[PDB]
């Protein structure tokens, strides 16, 4: 089973290197994976089971998920396996409905910080064992992720119908302090929010350095991951930047200037900027930035859900089937690239003359031409953008030709990537469901508490392997014989 | 009194399976329900994320915005829904003030979501499709079926 | 037949709760309900029929439709019995095209509270027997 499964790899690799032969290396990787998961199948004893999936610590199936061996994974007899170290220490609960699993997910959420604390004594205790099973560690890391929502959605509260005052106008606790001080004060939610985000940090950091750097690369989830830990980092740091200039201001303010109100004082220009309200705030002020990536990675921290879905028995096949179009998804975004900025440029070319003689500052610029022919797409442009306000109906003309044909060229790239799609959606979709699902419980099976609260005679195996194969070679030429006893 | 009435025509479930011509027609309906509720869902879960995004990028500009639109829970979900069967206009993301990295970001957020709508519409389809397949036939004979023994 | 009902619905209640070995568990359901369509796909006589139909009341009609035996209840052997009782009291309507079935059920929804207040005395008329009929029901 060994020697298979490292001659799959082998023919894998050799059916990328060569891409003329590939066909050939891929029917004979198959043939490699269909005897692993034959000699799996013939297992009728928990014995005959644990050799196959660990020889002489799930090693065999730690290598088939690294060697994309997805059916002897996914196989009823490696997976009852997998779900007993999976409901470890927890039997009665595996047979719970969903319903209560979602329960115990919010309890969890509501009670996380006291099973923390309590973890100090819980390895001397009976709950040490039962918040240790993956399953345990599961649930904990997903109320984790709801609890960083549940605290990005909070810290937004008192504006959910909307702000009080108007962005021209300043309002100061007290005379005496800068108004930048109090817009970029630090309050409790967003602390607890950095503690968060630098745990995610640093787990991530954890596995990267374990993995090195070209390795942890080569996963496109795991860089958006990345990208939206680092973005977090950019907004905080921007915002620890603008709280220094205006803690700086405060500092200069109350030291020299001693008056009872500071509307009195005409301020020096450097210290006087940092009393201006919204609007009179420079374009690349530190808190816009702040604010600005710190939306992005609100919108990127949603993205989360995706390493959850894939427990969920209804929710893993959407998640597989989404994977299984993004391929191509990208592809015909390429193209749908390609064909916009051909146009954008034809566009741009032909109106970029007629900056005040157009009816709509529509292609005067590369970046007006970008934005209506974007926008054309969900149909948010109108159709007077091609419309002069001279009597050149020649150029008028060419410009309505090239924006219908720009619409129908659209659709119809759209339509093709559509039956892309439908072509590459065709139980593989099972056994790659349970594939990633296994992958998961790995992921748990050996991280007991979440990113937030990280920071603190020849053999008995020779014998029945030798049995296995021998049933494997009766059943083969058994299946022979079949085919051909008559002959 | 509205919404009753509106409920009150979703009866004739209980009587289409008797026709010969449209029992398989809601056959291929309650066919397709069970993943139109999931793709819902996902659909829920980005509309959200990026309401979120939409409305913490633009709630400190209530006055500063030329339309109010992500500057309140409600006008964010509001712009967000029916940018979906595009009755909202782009102008939702643009200032009154020169601060061209925000509504900049707004834009390119708005584009996203667009473009990720499309993509999970489109997605719902094909699980639509797949879903789809003489078992028709007695599936929809089992419904008559039904029907006569009520 | 009874047998082999109940064995495929503890089946598919047992694919349900395993959910490891759910395939093979819906397997033998589905073998469980092809052994109750093959042994009614036998019968031709009514007499086979009705016996297959309900045991020693349309018994195992009602429970080929709580188990979700579809292809028991839609074999054109179960179906025949069921529009004997469907088109019951009334021959010539069956054969009947689309429009007149609703034109009957326009007269019907016109003519519903003078049938409502003669059902007092229907049963003991030939009307009685007419609007007794499940169709005449499903109409009503
Ligand atoms: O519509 C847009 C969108 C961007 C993106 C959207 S949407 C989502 C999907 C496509 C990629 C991201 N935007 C943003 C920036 C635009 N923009 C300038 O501000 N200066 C420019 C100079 C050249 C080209 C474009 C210019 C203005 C409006
Ligand atoms: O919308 C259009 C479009 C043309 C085409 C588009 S779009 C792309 C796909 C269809 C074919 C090319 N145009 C152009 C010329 C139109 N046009 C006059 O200017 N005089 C006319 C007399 C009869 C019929 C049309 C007249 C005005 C606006």
């Amino acid at each position: 089973v060994l020697t298979a499964l490292e001659l799959s790899n082998e023919l894998a690799k050799l059916a990328n290197i060569e891409k003329e032969f590939k066909n050939d290396y891929r029917k004979l990787s198959m043939q490699c994976k269909d005897f692993v998961v034959g000699v799996l199948d013939l297992c009728r004893d928990s014995e005959e089971v644990e050799a196959i999936l660990n020889g002489d610590s799930l090693s065999r199936v730690k290598l088939a998920i690294k060697y994309e061996v997805k059916k002897f994974v996914a196989h009823p007899n490696c997976q009852q396996q997998l779900l007993t170290i999976w409901y470890e220490n927890l039997s009665g609960l595996r047979e719970q409905t969903i319903a209560i699993k979602c329960l115990v997910v919010l309890v969890v959420a509501l009670g996380l910080p006291f099973l923390a604390i309590g973890y100090w004594i819980a390895p001397c205790s009976r709950l040490g064992k039962i918040l240790r099973s993956p399953f345990m560690k599961f649930v904990a890391h997903a109320a984790s992720f709801i609890i960083f929502l549940g605290l990005l959605v909070f810290n937004a509260s008192d504006r959910f119908e909307g702000i009080t005052t108007l962005p021209n106008i300043t309002v100061t606790d007290y005379p005496k302090q800068i108004f930048r001080v109090k817009t970029t004060q630090f309050t409790w939610t967003e602390m607890l929010i950095m503690v968060w985000v630098l745990g995610m940090m640093w787990s991530e950091c954890k596995e990267l350095w374990l993995e090195g750097p070209r390795e942890y690369i080569l996963q496109l989830w795991n860089v958006l991951d990345f990208g939206m830990l680092s973005i977090f980092i950019a907004a905080f740091t921007a915002r620890f930047l603008a709280f220094l200039q205006a803690t700086k201001a405060q500092q200069y303010v109350d030291s020299y200037v001693q008056e009872s109100d500071l509307s009195e004082v005409t301020l020096p220009p450097e210290i006087q900027y940092f009393t201006y309200a919204r609007d009179k705030w420079l374009p690349s002020d530190p808190q816009i930035i702040s604010e600005g990536l710190y939306a992005i990675a609100v919108v990127l921290s949603f993205s989360r859900i995706a390493y959850i879905l894939p427990a969920n028995e209804s929710f893993g096949p959407l998640q597989i089937s989404l994977g299984r179009t993004v391929k191509d998804i990208f592809k015909f975004m390429v193209l749908f690239i390609m064909v916009f900025f051909a146009f954008m440029i034809g566009m741009f070319i032909l109106y970029s003359y007629y900056l005040g003689a157009k009816v709509n500052a529509a292609f005067t610029t590369v970046e007006e031409s970008f934005k209506t022919l974007f926008w054309s797409i969900f149909g948010l442009s109108e159709v007077t953008s091609v419309v002069l306000k001279y009597d050149h109906k020649f150029i008028e003309n060419i410009g309505y030709v090239l924006y219908g044909i720009y619409n129908v060229t659209m659709v119809v790239v759209l339509l093709n990537m559509l039956i892309a799609m439908i072509n590459s959606s065709y139980d593989d979709s099972d056994v790659e469901w349970k594939f990633a699902r296994s992958k998961l419980w790995l992921s748990y099976f050996d991280k007991t508490l979440p990113p937030p609260f990280s920071l603190v005679q020849p053999t008995r195996y020779q014998q029945i392997m030798k049995r296995l194969i021998k049933r494997y070679v009766l059943k083969a030429q058994v299946d022979k014989e079949n085919d051909e006893v008559n002959e």
